[PDB]
């Protein structure tokens, strides 16, 4: 195993901004090898007190193997800033291509939950989850396909939350937000928010506000539009519970019936 230093690469084009991420496009000299480098600068990873946090990323998403899930080559560091290898995604993020195209057809929909749930059924096999499954999260391979990256989060179940919640409520369950304890069924409530928000071009409980953010989640009030299809609200509904332990298991989200007929994608 080697060590690697700034020195082996030559940086190219940023690829995205995150809160402590700066990712690069990059190639690694010798070999020619093209990468992604997430740049994180160690002042504010110890102001924010997150080191655990990063350690996590590297040790959980470095072991992992799955074709949807984003590969971490290693890491290494200097004075200033730690640097995270990564496998690079070159057709982006989902989340750029929703706001390209305002709203996904079932199809496009139907593939991309199956793509996660096979992926995520790898990780909770492993009892790892991710807790934090969202568009700008998703990036896409060479031909497509989904990959989920981003294990900043992501712990062994079952856990409580140590640390500051710090942007949108979005996409997180009523016991997470709520600093209760939670396990598997968290990242399953977050996958009937990304089939919505798939479908209809923004997530369920989306409001002006923390505030009444908080209150839509916790009562879990959301509507359909007209367009959407009667098996879709079907699979949404039964994935937006509030009780954890009567969310599906991923086999039933796979097999579901509106998936098998819309999907292009196996389990
Ligand atoms: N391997 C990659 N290939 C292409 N783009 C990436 C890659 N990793 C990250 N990005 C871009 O950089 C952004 C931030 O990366 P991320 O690891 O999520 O940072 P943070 O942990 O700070 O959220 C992503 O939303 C994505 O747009
Ligand atoms: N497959 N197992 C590995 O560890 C692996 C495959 C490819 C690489 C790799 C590591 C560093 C650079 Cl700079 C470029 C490629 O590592
Ligand atoms: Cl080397
Ligand atoms: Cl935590
Ligand atoms: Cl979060
Ligand atoms: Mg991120
Ligand atoms: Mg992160």
């Amino acid at each position: 195993k080697r060590q690697w230093a700034l020195e082996d690469f030559e940086i190219g084009r940023p690829l995205g901004k995150g809160k402590f991420g700066n990712v690069y496009l990059a190639r690694e000299k010798q070999s020619k090898f093209i990468l992604a480098l997430k740049v994180l600068f160690k002042a504010q990873l110890e102001k924010a007190g997150v080191e655990h946090q990063l350690r996590r990323e590297v040790e959980i998403q470095s072991h992992l193997r799955h074709p949807n899930i984003l590969r971490l080559y290693g890491y290494f560091h200097d004075a200033t800033r730690v640097y995270l290898i990564l496998e690079y995604a070159p057709l982006g993020t989902v989340y750029r291509e929703l706001q390209k195209l305002s709203k996904f057809d079932e199809q496009r929909t139907a593939t991309y939950i199956t793509e996660l749930a096979n992926a995520l059924s790898y990780c909770h096999s492993k009892r790892v989850i991710h807790r934090d499954i969202k568009p700008e999260n998703l990036l896409l391979g060479s031909a497509g396909e989904l990959k989920i990256a981003d294990f900043g989060w992501s712990v062994h179940a079952p856990s409580s939350r140590r640390t500051t919640l710090a942007g949108t409520l979005d996409y997180l369950p009523p016991e997470m937000i709520e600093g209760r304890m939670h396990d598997e069924k968290v990242d399953l409530w977050s996958l009937g928010v990304l089939c919505y928000e798939f479908l209809v071009g923004k997530p369920p409980f989306e409001a002006n506000t923390y505030q009444e953010t908080y209150k839509r989640i916790s009562r879990v009030e959301f509507t359909f539009p007209d367009f959407v299809t009667e098996g879709a609200r079907d699979l949404i509904s039964r994935l937006l519970k509030h009780n954890p332990s009567q969310r599906p298991m991923l086999r039933e989200v796979l097999e579901h019936p509106w998936i098998t007929a819309n999907s292009s994608k196996p389990s």
